[PDB]
């Protein structure tokens, strides 16, 4: 019973560090939020910022999704982040990533009543 702003929380938020992500970050987070439990998810990005910080992008600058929908907006001001790809050497169920930090302006896919988060779609 996770709802779908429930699983952008699960897979996207991590307010609690101010961003100080260890080379071993992604490795433990991906894991931790069960992001390689059916197979290594690619790229995911997780947001430092307050829930609420990341929720008000849903009222900023609308732009169009990389998937040509209308319901994309970038937030303003940029954001911390940690980005989480996968190793070339990565194999399942052992999902190795990269921890890369960074403070870019992220974008997202709101949707529902109340009006939030639902996707991440890029950073930029
Ligand atoms: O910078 C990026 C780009 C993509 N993704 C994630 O990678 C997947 C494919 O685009 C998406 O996850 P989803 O399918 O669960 O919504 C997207 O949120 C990120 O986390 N960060």
């Amino acid at each position: 019973k996770e709802t779908a702003a429930a699983k952008f929380e699960r897979q996207h938020m991590d307010s609690s560090t101010s961003a100080a992500s260890s080379s071993n970050y992604c490795n433990q987070m991906m894991k931790s939020r069960n992001l390689t439990k059916d197979r290594c998810k690619p790229v995911n990005t997780f947001v430092h910022e307050s829930l609420a910080d990341v929720q008000a992008v849903c009222s900023q600058k609308n732009v169009a999704c990389k998937n040509g929908q209308t319901n994309c907006y970038q937030s303003y001001s940029t954001m911390s982040i940690t980005d989480c790809r996968e190793t070339g050497s990565s194999k399942y169920p052992n999902c190795a990533y990269k921890t890369t930090q960074a403070n870019k302006h992220i974008i997202v896919a709101c949707e529902g009543n109340p009006y939030v988060p639902v996707h991440f779609d890029a950073s930029v």
